[PDB]
This record gives C-alpha cells, sequence and structure tokens, in this order.
C-alpha cells in the first residue's frame, strides 16, 4: 500500500471515531457533557490532530442527529437492567 492511501484510511477512521463519540457522549448526556466527556473530547482532538473547525461542527451534527436525540429523550441508556 502507498503511504496516500495508508493516510487516508487511517484519517477517515480518526474522523470516524471522533464523530462516532460525539454522538455516543450526546446519547448519554443529553447534548448537556460531564467534565469528564469534555475532556474526552478535548484529549482525542489533540491525539487525532483535529481542526477545532471541524471537531466543533461533528459535535453540532451530533447534537441535532435524530438517533442521537431520541435516545436521550427515551432514557434507554439509564434503564439497561431492563433491556440488557
Amino acid at each position: 500500500v502507498p503511504a496516500f492511501e495508508l493516510y487516508k484510511a487511517a484519517r477517515e477512521e480518526e474522523l470516524c471515531s471522533y464523530r462516532s463519540l460525539c454522538r455516543v457522549l450526546c446519547m448519554h448526556s443529553g447534548g448537556k457533557l460531564t467534565k469528564q466527556q469534555r475532556r474526552i473530547l478535548e484529549d482525542m482532538r489533540e491525539e487525532l490532530c483535529l481542526p477545532t473547525e471541524r471537531a466543533e461542527a461533528e459535535l453540532a451534527a451530533a447534537r441535532e442527529d435524530v438517533l442521537v436525540t431520541s435516545v436521550a429523550a427515551s432514557g434507554v441508556l439509564k434503564r439497561r437492567q431492563d433491556l440488557e
């Protein structure tokens, strides 16, 4: 594999991993993030070398995603004993 393909596969995973991080932390917090959750996002931004404009974009997107908000609304994640 040429280096540019490897970078591309890795870059896209970096950004996917951040995306799924925003959605999921918003599913739990209903978008209003704990200090730990903020620190996880902040640390991964630096780990993954993410421009904050893109990073704020993913967080903004996850906050308003319909699945994300429905899961926060349903409260199922607070009820794991019923569903597991």
